[PDB]
Order: C-alpha cells, then structure tokens, then sequence
C-alpha cells in the first residue's frame, strides 16, 4: 500500500504512469511547477516526491538522490505503483571538446561502470533506453533550440575514482580506471554521470520506460568556466525538456 | 593502397561513405540490384562485394559472413576506405511469442553474447546502433508495410548453444547458457542473432554509426530449425527495408 | 575551499579527525544532538552536515543517502577536509534466525555485492572494517546493553533484487541473486545493508579508518518489508552507541 | 535430414566421419581433389561442401568460414550428420622469430581470445586438440619434411585488434590486447589465428576429435616477403600434410 | 576412522577444538614444545600432527604446508575431528617499509590473490578473520612485547609473480601483477602471505573460527630473498605470540 | 646459491636437466631407486629433493606437496638451477566410468579450477603439457601394460568442494562448483587432480617442458572397492611409468 523508502501510495499518484526522475530532491519542486496543480507528496531521505498534471494527465516528479542504488529504489517503488515510463534529467559534465556548455545529452547507452545494473541483468546486457523515451527526448531537446548529442554516456558508481578525477584525498585512481576518461573520449563517449547504467539496465530489463537528458554545463576538456547565466540557463532548458519530452511520451 | 580481405580499394567505393552489411553473400548482389548502376567489386571467402549508387550518393555492399569475427574484418577494412556508416541487414530469430514470422526487427542495443565485441571495448560498454541509423531503419520497416519491432537483441557467437538450442549433436547446453533463452524474453529481450553486438559495439567505440535490422524467419515458441518457405520473402522484404533505410541516411 | 557536494569547508568542520556517517539525513541532528554545542553546517541533496564536539573535540555527522555511490562521494569529501575516522550507523536486515529485531551488528567484513568498491580496489580486497574501529563499536554496543553480534554483512547495491526481494514489481531475481540469500545465511553471513562494502573498502585502501554498526530493523526469515514499529527505538539504540564508539576512537 | 547452414543429409557425406575443415569456402575443392572420386556437394554462405574419398573411406571437405562464430555451425551439423572428427588446415602468421614461412603449425592448445568457445565450456576449460588427431598431424607434418613446431596458437576473435594490429582505421587497440603480441611471444605463443579456441574446446567438451594445422606464410617478426613459389609451397604443403594426417586418423 | 590426508583420529586430538596451524611441518614440535605434555601424533606429506595441553585443554598443532589448497585439506579435516578453532602462525614478507624483520603481523582482512577460497565462497566475500581470534592474536602479540601491525595482508597462490618477485627464472610477472606490489603499499597492505585468503574465506564462510598471525622475514621493500640470518629467531617470537594467542581463545 | 625453499644449488643437481615431480614427499625415494645412484641432496617443507641418473644423465627428483602453490614454488626454484623439464606423477581418482583402477592417465590439458596458473598467465592461456612429455607419457605408460587414457583433468585448488564432494564438515558446496562433477564428466574430463593446471600453465608460459601421467586408484562413479593389490600395483606402476617417460624425454 505504502512504498516503504518513498512514503507514497498509489492514490496519491492519481492515475500517473509517468515520472520524471531528477537527482537533487530540491529539483523536484521546480519540475513540478513547470506543470499544472503541483502537489507536495511526500519527502524522505534523498527522495521528494511531487504530483502535477501535464495535459491533463498526472505526473510524478520523484527525486532519486545520487547513484544507482537510491535510484533503483525510487524506480522499483514507483513502478509497484503504477509508473512505467521514466525519465531522467538533469545537468552533466561533458568529456568530448565538441560538446559545449548548453548543449544537450540525450543517452543512447551508457558505460556499466556501476553495480547495480547488475543486480538486474548480466553485463553484457545493454543499458539502453527505451526508443520511444530515447526520441521524445531528442524531439524535445532539439525543439529547445539547443544543440543535441545523441550518445553514449559513461555511468559511474563514483564521483571521483571512476571519472579518473586525481584532484583528491588520496590523489590516485585504481588500476581499472587509469586513463579510462581518455579511453572513453577515444571511444566517442559524451560525458560522465553515475545514474543512467543502472537507470537504463534496470528498465530495459523490467519492461520499464527509460532514457536519460541532460544539459551540459561543464567540459572537463575546456578551462573555460561558464558564467552564471549559462549555468542557469542550461539547468532550466534541462527541466524544460524533459516536460515536453513527458509531453510526447503521455497518450 | 588494397585492403587485406575485402580486395578492394578506396577509388573502387567510387565515395562510398555508407555501406550495407548482409551476413549472406548472396545477399549482396539482391540488395545492389534494388540501387542504381550496382557493379560487383570483389568476392574472397564469405566477403562478396559489390557497389551501387543511390539516389546519386555511391553505396557499398558487403557481406560478412557469419559472427563477430568475420564481420569486425568486413567493417575494419570498409572503414579504412571511408566507410563510416554500416547497415546490417539479417536473419533473427524471435524469442517473444508476439513476433511474427516476416516481422522485422531493428536492434536498439545489444545482449554482448559475442567475443569480438570484447577486442574493441570492454563488457561494460553499451552495444548500441547510431541513433539516426536505428531511426532511419524503424522509419523504413514502417514505410515499406513490414511490421517493425524495436528492441533488445541477444547477439550470439553461436547459432546453437548460445541461442540455447537443444535440437544439437550433443543437446547439451553449457551451464552459463542454460534457461538463458527464458531469462533473456523475461527481460524483454526481442531475438537471437550473431553480428549485431560485435558490429554495434565496434562501431559505436570507433566513431562509426551502425545498425542491425533483421527478418524474423522463425519463432523460437515454435521451433528451432527456421522453415525454408518463408525465408526468401522474408529476406525480401528486409532488404527493401535497409535500402531505404541506407536512402534515409544519405 | 568548499567540497563540492557537501558545500562545507575544513574551517566549518573545527578540526573534526571523525566523522559519524548515518544514511538518513534526519538522522543528523538526531546523532548531533547527543553531543556537546550541535551545529548545523549545511544541507545538499542527501548530505545533512552537522559539527558537534565529544569530549571537547569536533566531531562531523554527515548523512551519505544510499548506497554506496552517494556514500563514496561524502566520505571523499569529507577527507578531503581533514576527516580520517568514519563511522557508519544504520539501519540493516539480518539474515540468521538468531538476530533479533532490534539487536546491533558491527560489520567485520562486507560481501561486496555493491560497485563502488571496486572503483577503490578490486574484487580481491577485503572489504573490512578498521580493527581500532570495529573494537570500539563492539564495546560501545556492549556498553549500551544491547545484544551485539560481530560478522560479516552482505552490502547490496539494490534494495530489492540484490538481497533477493521477490515481493517486487517483476517478481523477478537476475540469475545472479537467485537463492543468493540462503546462500549467504548458509555462510553466516548475518545481515543487508547497502553501504558498508563502498565504506570498508574504500577506507581501508585509502587509509583511512572506517567501520559500520547497523540497528536490525526486520528479520528477512520472516518478510521482505520492515515493521514501521520499533523502527524508532532500534534507531535509537544504533545512535547512542556509535556516539559512545566515536568517543572510544577520540579517547 | 538436411542440415540448416551447410545444405547437406547425412547420405550426401556417404558416411564420413572424418571432416577436413578449411576457413576459404575457394580451397574445398582444391583438398578433395587430392583424394579420390572428389564430388561438390553444397555451397551456401561461407560453406563449400565437398566429398572425396581416402583409401575407400568417404570424407569430408567444409570450409568455415572466418571466426569461430561460423566454424561452430559447420562443426555442430557436420556432428549431427555423423562427422566425429575435425581436421582444420590453413595457413598462419607466425609471432615468434625462430618460427620460418614454409613451417608447419600443429597447435597443442588455444589461447581463448574468442567468444565462441565460453558458449561450449567456461574459460577454465582447456581449448586443446584431441591426442591422436595432434599426433596424427604432427607425423604427418613432419614426415612433409618441413619444420614443425608443436605449440600454442592464440585464437583471437578478431584479425585487427585482437591480434594488436595498430595500423588500423582508428589505429586503437582495446586496454586488453594493449602488449598483448609481446606478452604472447614471452609465453611462446607460435602464432595468431581466429577459429581453434572455439573449434577445439568445442570438440573436446563435446565428443568430438578435433586438432589444427597450419602452414607458416608469414611472421609478424619479420620484414621479408616470402615469393610466390615460397607461398604456394607452403599452401599446397598445408593440404597434402592434412590429408596425410586424414589418412592416418582412418581406422 | 582416520581422516584422509592428517592421518589422525578424533581420539588422537583428545579432545582438541583448538589448532594451531603453521605452513612449516619442522615448525609444528617447537610449536608443541612450548605448551605441556607435547605429543607427536603423525606425519605424511606436508602435515606434521602434535597434540599438546595448554591450560589442561588439549591443542592440536597441525602444519599445512604452502599454499591454500593443502591448507584448506588440513582445515577441513581438523573440521571433521572437532577442531572449530584455526591459528595460522606463518612467515612473512613486509610490503611497507617501516614494518620491519622481526616485527609480527596479525591479519584484518586478506587480498584474495588464491584460488581455493574460490572454492568457499565467491570473490565478493570478504576474507575475514574471526574477531574474538584478531583480538586474541592483538592482545597476545602486545603483551608479548612484539612490533605488531595490524591490517590487510595480500595473500598469494604463489611465492614469486603473485608477490610481484623479478629475480627469477622467466624474470617476467604476468600482467595482471605488474605492480600490484606499489599498487597494494599504497592501499596500506602490509604483507605478502600465501594461505591467509583460503583459510579466513574458508572458516569464515564454514562457521569455523580463523585469524592468521606472521612474523615478517622480509622487507620487500629492499630485497626478494628473506636472509637466512633473522628466521629462526622470528619464528621464535611468532610461535610464542600464537600459543598465548590459543591461551586466550581457549575458555 | 642455493634456492629459498628447496634448499639446494644448482652444483646439487649436477647438470640434470629434468625433474620427476610428484606430490608426496615419501614418494621421492621410492622414485629415485629406480634410478641409478640416487642421492638425498635435501628436505625442507613439502620438498624432499633427491638426484639421481638415468642412462647417464643426472635426473632430480623433487616432491611439490598438494596443490598449485607449493607446486610452483619448486617449478620456479627448480628452473633457477637449470631444470627444464617437469614430469608430474601420482595417483588420482577417476570420474568417467571407462576409466578403471591401475588405468593410466596423461593429461593433455587440465580445467584450470586452480588459482595459481593465473599468476603465469591469464585465464584464456591453455593449460597445456609439452607435446613430447605427454607422448613419452603416453608411450611408457602403454609400455607398462595399463590402459591409457589421454584427456583433460580437471584441476582443482580444493580436494572437497572443488571436486564437488559432500561428506565434508558443512556439507556445502559453493554455487559455482555445484554440479560441477556432472558438467565435467559430460564434457568428458577423465578424473580430478590439484596440481596439473598450474605446472601445465606455468611451464607451457615459461619455456619449461610440463606433463602430467597419473595411476588410476579409485572412480567416483564406481561402487567397487579396489583391492590392496590393484592399488599397490598400481602406484608401484605409475612411478616406474614415470621414469621411462623421463628416459625417452632424455
Ligand atoms: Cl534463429
Ligand atoms: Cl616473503
Ligand atoms: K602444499
Ligand atoms: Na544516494
Ligand atoms: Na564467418
């Protein structure tokens, strides 16, 4: 009846088979508001849960905190409740200098580097989105004016040893994952984030709706720091998109 | 400068930047033939090779052969001469009761049931098509009357063990394999094929842009062993279907 | 100098050598509250940081959310700010029969079921807490007469089909985690939870010294969700004790 | 009674049950016409099927293909048509100095750089030729007065990468085969080929004798072109070894 | 009533559920000599069997031998007897460089550099020592006066390439342990050992008892070859420091 | 210059150039009488080290103890004083039912169900024995007058659950070696065995000479107790086995 990590019910849900899925709980609120009638359901932990009406048609706006653990958790209790279709959004980290500061990601398949996605099906399965999620998501995200890359994402269970970030505590990165960021440029890889492989795994093999969009807001390539304008810009784009992108996907 | 396999060279591609990839050799000269001006180029081992023009643009096609192996040398080589879009065109079998026999099936990622797909990334990396490609495939399938499935696909290094056919000398099924075929349809997985995460892996690791559709010749609820009456119309229609997808991407 | 998820500074953290990691960000003030001039610091997404002193000297509690991903991130961070002693209080399933509700476990060893560690080291390494640790939290449960086991703890990067949920959405278990349970009960392995492999592992090969106490909220010999009652008092118990354990590592 | 890739019955092999396997469907014919009564009995895809006989004894000539993938799917249907041993010829790229163009290759192991071969035995599984066929295939290698050399061949999935070819369309070589040749040669590895792993676990877990021989044409170690006539020694001396080596296999 | 490979009885153990278990067979009577009323019980292959009194409670000493796999047969079979708890007192070279010739290493966690543990329990689970055994072999080895360090010990299926060793035949270590030797220093292992993975899996895993203390011989840091110079008086100290370590685990 | 664990020089050994190698220590004598002037040169550990001389020509014989690590250690310190050739000999049990008691075995690649063949070269590496080894193997064991046997053995780093065996102290096998047995007997591996996987893979990847003969003492699938007699015969065989090979190596 009720969900145990979210604290929501199906009821509350009113009818919605689709939820935006961002990673910051402080998001929630503002994806909730693009829509109509928003409404506060529940927040524990990293997971605040929103309703609104798109179209006439209900929303769920469910935060999943940081990596795809609490991820999975927020997908798995949605879907006891009837959610279907899912959409990550938020703002990413580009590894390709062709990709600009506004730019949107829409993923195509990510790089397992998570674990799990592998409580859901064996590595070699592809973390890939649903087609339809993976088009609305292009539709939307070009339709915002932005420039759009459709590719793959790499999706790690850190922030720092898994995206070969060296600036830290200990200053050094396992064996694995040295020289793993040129590897993943060389091999045409957009950017990092740490939710999509196990996002995507996870719905591909449970006959869920997945993609994931994201709007570029730093090039780890480029020295140049985007003002705080383009920042805000982008981040709004992003939640923008992703509504429309609801918006293509709901009957 | 003439490529080891292939036999063929860049100016015999006459500006080919596209090129289909049947697994069948006889394949090859049936899809050029639904082009303009199709001239065979070469033919070594399971690689026959012939050119054709559509709507004004040069279109190589090739086959590879069966698996992995055999087609990471076709597209190697292809891409060595300019190559930088691939289109499979193959045979499937559908391992989800609803798929029809005739039905075509356009691969939006791939199971890495492979061991080429391993030389060019590791496990961990998606075996996805380009999505302009997987598009431009769906859009054909659609266009050209077939029903499409988008999806999922088991890609193989086998055809028996690895598909889990038991219909075998042995019929035997080693323990990684066993009750696969069952894990894969719960998944949602749509079919079983041999190319498609070897050639989707390659390619998308290699700033190439790939993708897989196939004719459903059988349904693996049914049998095991593909009828032979259905298999040339089936082939046709998968056919017409990547020429005009091959049409949309140029 | 501010970390970038936790938006502290090494100046906020007062010369803070500990930290006290629960997963629940309410549960901060709650384990702050038990010692001397609680502050709150800052809240981000899952991280709720508080400062408070023990025995005249500055202690961090800092929520990690779920998982070991969200977790990883905190304890980098956190690191990086002069912290060297963590220490993880949670809630946790236990698996042996003899475990009852309400009882406390400190982790001598994590199954690394998660990702995350291996983004530290690989599948080889021990995934085990700091002896001076897990010594101290021991006492500290004794002391608190609660029932106290030591043993190994299976660290799940899911919720569900990792420690083997069938009450689920697909009702489906990857082959992998398929009787993998009893498996792990067979073994003596006596409890889930999702955060101590990432936190052992990355500790104990970044030296830095980490151990996880956990308040069992559910006996999986019996169902798949946990009570809502007594989840209160079990917390707690949890959260007097790994004070008490924080104090032994100061002393 | 037919057999779904090769196109043949059981009454076409006129009961063979011993197969000469070559990779070019274009050498079939070239090996059963050095037997007697040589008869085309199928061409499909990369299958070429011949029949011929070997003092009054029917065998088979079915060429492969390139890759393990194809090399399973004849062995498997020649199986189910009552061929129990398999013989592959060809010619091979050498890797170490000492092995000349013009020698012979009899592989007493595989390293598995396929796929193929983990669908018929996991990896810990030897890929190793059946005793008599290797025995069989050495004396008759030797008795061609060529240098033999009894050793392991790397069975690679691949012609380029696998086989740490850099001189390629990206030029790029996977972390994995990074130094691999050079690791190889250290371990005396004679050569590089891409059908024996999958070939030879497949019959050794399976019932099946199996073995491989292959004439030297080039060395990767070395910069000399060998000339025609050096070649088309070496390829005809391949055959005529194999077809000896057929001849003492017959019972 | 003889078990397999230790030739002893339950009658010959008298009771014993304690074992004392070095790798060296010479090292099992001088192990027996410093407890009362030693006795020699048998002696084939690498397993040397005393029984002694320690406290009026009878003690089993019990080499191993080198290595996991004639370990794990030794465990198994002092397992059928009765035997549940298991002291491995062994040699050792240091991988930091202030743990110096002399000084004792009482093992946390152990790197699973073997294969046997393989054969208990799947590399996720963490090669453990049983507490109250750690805590016994720590109190022990302080009181004793010794240098102890406590923490993680790689623990190799072999003696040269495993422990990243040069001076050999091949001169050549495989890829895989190509400076694993810097790679584990800087994750703070402290010594390299050949049977602490299998035991601490295998008991650990079997409700059996283990923990595994060693006198380092070497500072790997300097040199590959333990001097001959410094064994015996080490052996000395570490044999002194396990039989208190059986005192206090003995109740 | 004398070897860590062995004990010995390279003056020791007098030249010799191959070592017999089997696993008991006691059976090091036994193996070095059938010789001629066989000589104790050391004992330390596992490892009782004797020399001796075959048809002139200096031979050690070494003990390796149960299982891959120990093995190793005496391969490589063995190597170190110019042994080039290792000849493994013991006695096994087993699991095909044509396999019967004082029957010979010679592997010709071993199931790598070890952990210390992964410190030589990694899991795809054949665990393979020298082709000349394995047929002097053949030939002496033929000469003898048992039935040979020349397959795969499958090696293992554990004498109870790797060998999936149920009457230990728990009763529990792990996941990955549960019906294990069955998977290899299907696959039609001769018998189990705890040193051939690593002394085949260490030396087929070190330019060392490897092989592995064994007698046959017990089967896993036969009800029947072997008599004193059989047994004794058999392992009395195995050595003799042993040596001849080692003669026609020389
Ligand atoms: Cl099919
Ligand atoms: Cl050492
Ligand atoms: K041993
Ligand atoms: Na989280
Ligand atoms: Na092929």
């Amino acid at each position: 009846k009720t969900v145990f990590h979210l604290g929501v019910t199906e009821a509350d849900l009113n009818g919605a088979t689709l939820a935006i899925i961002p990673g910051d709980p402080a998001r929630v609120q503002k994806i909730a508001e693009l829509m109509d009638n928003p409404v506060f359901l529940a927040s524990h932990r990293e997971y605040t849960v929103y309703r609104a009406e798109l179209d006439g048609q209900s929303v769920v706006v469910c935060s999943t905190g940081i990596g795809g653990p609490s991820t999975s958790i927020a997908v798995e209790e949605l879907a006891q409740l009837g959610v279907r279709t899912f959409l990550r959004v938020g703002t990413t980290g580009a590894i390709q200098p062709h990709v600009n500061v506004g730019d949107m990601i829409v993923t195509t398949g990510s790089v397992r580097l998570d674990g799990a996605s592998l409580h859901f099906a064996p590595m070699e399965f592809p973390a890939v989105p649903d087609f339809d999620v993976a088009t609305a998501m292009k539709a939307a995200a070009q339709e915002s004016g932005a420039t759009v890359h459709m590719g793959v994402t790499a999706s790690s269970d850190t922030f720092y040893p898994g995206q070969e970030r060296y600036d830290t505590f200990t200053g050094r990165v396992v064996r694995r994952f040295q020289g793993s960021m040129k590897e993943w440029q060389d091999m045409g890889v957009l950017n990092f984030e740490m939710e999509s492989a196990t996002l995507l795994t996870m719905c591909a093999s449970s006959g869920l709706k997945a993609g994931c969009v994201a709007g570029v807001i730093i090039n780890r390539t480029q020295k140049e720091i985007p003002d705080h304008a383009t920042l805000k810009e982008t981040e709004a784009r992003s939640i923008k998109v992703v509504v429309e992108a609801a918006r293509k996907m709901l009957k």
